[PDB]
Formats: structure tokens, sequence, C-alpha cells
């Protein structure tokens, strides 16, 4: 019946991949979620008045290449590129995450959203403009989020489904 989209949440350790996903699915903020737990969650959502089944993979584990990570990138239809706005290293790591998805999908136009997480925190080291300029250069949306307050959480995932729908 309804369309199903495979979403993948990527980004450096500690940016809030797990916190963002569990806020979307279960409507609470996790303070300390085990960094090895990689699991997928299913949720029906209405976006722009059309229902879709989202199947969301929250990535975890070691800094390693694997043919299996290549696989869930290959099956993934859209990617959240998550950094934390208080962690410049996580922002500098976005290039790596995009390159490895671009490697396995052989496209610079795969549906993606840049997510600047932890927007509730005062000591920002990455400004709106620097993230907007990065997303513009990539040809993707930028969304500021807080897993803690829920600000922008739905918008990040919904915006990615909007990007997958335009793609064909
Ligand atoms: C605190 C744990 C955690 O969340 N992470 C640390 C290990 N990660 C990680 N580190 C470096 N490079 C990663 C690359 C990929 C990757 C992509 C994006 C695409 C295809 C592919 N094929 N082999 C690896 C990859 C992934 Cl999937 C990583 C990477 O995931 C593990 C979680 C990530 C963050
Ligand atoms: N203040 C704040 N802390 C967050 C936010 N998102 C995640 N955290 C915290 O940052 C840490 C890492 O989050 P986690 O979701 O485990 O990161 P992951 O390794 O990307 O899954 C945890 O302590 C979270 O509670 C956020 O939006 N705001
Ligand atoms: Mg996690």
């Amino acid at each position: 019946g309804m369309t199903e989209y495979k979403l993948v949440v990527v980004g450096a350790c500690g940016v809030g991949k797990s916190a963002l996903t569990i806020q979307l699915i279960q409507n609470h903020f996790v303070d300390e979620y085990d960094p090895t737990i990689e699991d997928s969650y299913r949720k029906q959502v209405v976006i722009d008045g059309e229902t879709s089944l989202l199947d969301i993979l929250d990535t975890a584990g070691q800094e390693e290449y694997s043919a299996m990570r290549d696989q869930y990138m290959r099956t993934g239809e859209g990617f959240l590129l998550v950094f934390a706005i208080n962690n410049t290293k996580s922002f500098e790591d976005i290039h790596h995450y995009r390159e490895q998805i671009k490697r396995v999908k052989d496209s610079e136009d795969v549906p993606m959203v840049l997510v600047g997480n932890k927007s509730d925190l005062p000591s920002r080291t990455v400004d709106t403009k620097q993230a907007q300029d990065l997303a513009r250069s990539y040809g993707i949306p930028f969304i500021e989020t807080s897993a803690k307050t829920r600000q922008g959480v739905d918008d990040a995932f919904y915006t990615l489904v909007r990007e997958i729908r335009k793609h064909k």
C-alpha cells in the first residue's frame, strides 16, 4: 500500500544519532545510550499529507570499513549526516561520511540532509552560515536539531523523506 523508505543515520561518535532516532520513535531523550547498539526502527509518518513507512537504521560500532556497512548504505535510500554544533571535529568528519556514502552510491546527489544537533547548548563552535554553506555546496538541506528539546527532530527526518520523494 504505502511507500516504505530506508533511512540511515550517520555521523561521528557522540553527535546524537541514537538520541535523535529514539526521540523520533519513542518520544523521550536518552542521556547515555550504549554506543555499540545499532538497530533499526519502523514508524508510519504523514509527510506533506502522504503517509510513508520509515525504516530507520541508527549506525554504531568501530571505525572500520566493512562490505556489510557498504550494504546498508546500498539499501539506504536517504542519509542524515549528523554533527554536534558544539564539536568542530564532528563537523570536519561530515566530509568523510558523505564521501563513503558517495563511494557506495556512485552519486553526489543521493538523498541526504545535514543535521546540526545539540542546538540547545550555548557554546556553539559551528555557526549556522558555515553549515548552510556546506549544505549548499552539497546541494542538500540543513536542519538544526536538539534531541534534548525535540526542536527540529521531526523536521530532519521529514525533510529527508521530501528529498527521497524528489529522487527517482
Ligand atoms: C560511538 C560509535 C559511533 O557512533 N561511531 C564510530 C564509528 N563510525 C565510523 N567511523 C568511521 N568511519 C565510518 C564510516 C562508515 C561507512 C559509511 C558512512 C559508508 C559506507 C561504509 N562502509 N564501511 C564503512 C562505512 C560507517 Cl557506517 C561508520 C563509521 O559507522 C560506524 C559508526 C560510526 C560512528
Ligand atoms: N544537550 C544535548 N545533548 C545531547 C543531544 N543529543 C545527544 N545528546 C547527548 O550526547 C551524548 C551522545 O548521544 P548519542 O545519541 O549516544 O550519540 P551517538 O553516538 O551519535 O548515538 C549523549 O550523552 C546524549 O544524551 C542534544 O540534542 N542535546
Ligand atoms: Mg548511538
